[PDB]
């Protein structure tokens, strides 16, 4: 099923956008826990990451690259944490797969 | 020396021992000497990348198998209720062991914010 986050890739409803390209999509979270927190999200409509398949593995990747490289943009150079949240357990509050990037301030252990 | 130095290069080649849950030539996963949750164990390349904000472009594919290679032992793990997988990047990251690592965190309930 549709999420909040195919409107927020197909436009209808506004986010802070960082970075898209075709195939993914980086904007600010709605509800920051840190003084830098953003989602990078495929444009590929995968639920959650135990789902993904074998040929989505450059594209998973891709979302990781694509996250180093605006955590740089925005200034993060003393060093930031990124999250999959997986199912209920691990917290994960849409079901589109997001690549959390936080930073700006000391994250801590454990991560949740 | 393939790997590198740090505690994970030892552990790649066998020099130090680890309680390994799979292997192949770009990966390998194995549980973590501190678990911060009842089930927490750790991805890393075989190949040497020192911390995430040093991966080159090149190294998707690579990235991206950690993550599918997480995945598929969380499930054999048997973590049906979910877990949370976690790249720390340097100090405000708490990076601790530079050579990149994607922890998996589970069976228990993760909390939010991830730290
Ligand atoms: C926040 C921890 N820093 P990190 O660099 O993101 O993660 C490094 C992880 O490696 C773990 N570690 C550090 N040394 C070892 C070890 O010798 N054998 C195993 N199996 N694990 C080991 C350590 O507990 C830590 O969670
Ligand atoms: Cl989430």
């Amino acid at each position: 099923g549709d999420t909040i986050f195919g409107k927020i890739i197909r436009k209808e409803i506004p986010a802070k956008i960082i970075f898209e390209d075709d195939r993914c999509l980086a904007f600010h979270d709605i509800s920051p826990q840190a003084p830098t927190h953003f989602l990078v999200i495929p444009k590929k409509h995968i639920s959650q990451i135990s789902v993904a398949e074998d040929d989505d593995e450059s594209l998973l990747g891709h979302l990781m690259i694509v996250g180093k490289k605006c955590a740089a943009d925005l200034g993060l150079n003393k060093g930031y944490r990124m999250v999959v949240n997986e199912g209920s357990d691990g917290g994960q509050s849409v079901y589109h797969v997001n690549l959390h990037v936080l930073g700006g301030r000391q994250m801590h252990w454990p991560p949740g």
